[PDB]
């Protein structure tokens, strides 16, 4: 089998991305941010404390005919931005992009923080890293991916991630007409339970490339480029009047700037970020001073490579028996 569904960003800034998902019988479909950083598949539903709801779509398990309770299973989980949610666990059929796992564990919110009541066009999450970090208990639950591996035609997914445009996530197969030149795969450590890798480098611009190794990690549902001290301040000292400000939280530019690209090294090849994709625009509505695309990891304990970067590129999840990350220029 193969899946392929459509994701769409959720704002002018490609904040996040949303990939409608079918979940029970008859289907409710609900919009869900993809997020290769965990593993957990949460939705807002019938069970989310009503004041914590605000615009998004519910998963009703009552109204599903193929939902049951896990029971005595609950879950609660806290991301990298500080935001969190948590709640109880059915099981029931989903299916993306026409590929079904009947049996998913669909982690149903109780209580969501304030990040997510706000943001009214994101439904719920749908994991896609490894299922050593899914958290409901006592008994942990498999991915979607994991879930659908065994019947997919290959065990795959890949991410194609649109600037300021929908793109695609496909399961099960390669789409060889969506990128240009060849595909360069690089290892993954499982360790820690993320897409973790060794980019070999950057360079910024059109200045020589950096051979260095920086360890991280391919993470959809991270907006923007995280990258060691070192390599941050390389970047933004080509930015004329750029600055890192602890008032606003990261490196700031003034809006009237033209950005540089900036290129990270997959073993021997190159992907290109153009400059326009690490601009976020305005710090707060009309202002001159703009939001930088790529940030310092310190203080985060791990290089993240984001929408920002994983944009750039058509990327390839290989959850072959030894799993690989590929990326292609497209």
């Amino acid at each position: 089998s193969t899946g392929s569904a459509t994701t769409t960003p959720i704002d002018s800034l490609d904040d996040a991305y949303i990939t409608p998902v079918q979940i029970g019988t008859p289907a409710q479909t609900l919009n869900l941010d993809f997020d290769t950083g965990s593993s957990d598949l949460w939705v807002f539903s019938s069970e989310t404390t009503a004041s914590e709801v605000d615009g998004q779509t519910i998963y009703t398990p009552s109204k599903s005919t193929t939902a049951k309770l896990l029971s005595g299973a609950t879950w609660s989980i806290s991301y990298g931005d500080g935001s969190s949610s948590s709640g109880d666990v059915y099981t029931d059929t989903v299916s993306v992009g026409g590929l079904t796992v009947t049996g998913q564990a669909v982690e149903s919110a109780k209580k969501v923080s304030s990040s997510f009541t706000e943001d009214s066009t994101i439904d719920g999450l749908l994991g896609l890293a490894f299922s050593t970090l899914n958290t409901v208990s006592p008994t942990q639950q498999k991915t979607f991916f994991d879930n659908a591996k065994a019947s997919l035609d290959s065990p795959v997914f890949t991410a194609d991630l649109g600037y300021h445009a929908p793109g695609t996530y496909n399961f099960g197969f390669i789409d060889t007409t969506a990128y240009t030149g060849s595909i360069t795969y690089t290892a993954v450590s499982t360790k820690q339970g993320f897409w973790e890798w060794t980019s070999t480098g950057y360079a910024v611009g059109s200045g020589t490339f950096k051979s260095t190794s920086i360890d991280g990690i391919a993470d959809t549902g991270t907006t923007l480029l995280y990258l060691p001290a070192t390599v941050v301040s390389a970047y933004w000292a080509q930015v004329s009047g750029a600055k890192s400000s602890s008032s606003v939280g990261g490196y700031v530019f003034p809006c009237s700037a033209t950005l540089p690209s900036f290129t990270f090294g997959v073993g021997s090849a190159r992907i290109v970020i153009p400059g326009d994709y690490i601009d976020f625009g305005p710090i707060s509505t009309g202002s001159s001073s703009c939001f930088g695309g790529i940030q310092s990891s310190a203080g985060i304990g791990i290089n993240i490579f984001g929408d920002v970067a994983l944009k750039a590129a058509f990327v390839v999840f290989n959850g072959a028996t030894t799993p690989t990350l590929g990326f292609a220029s497209k």
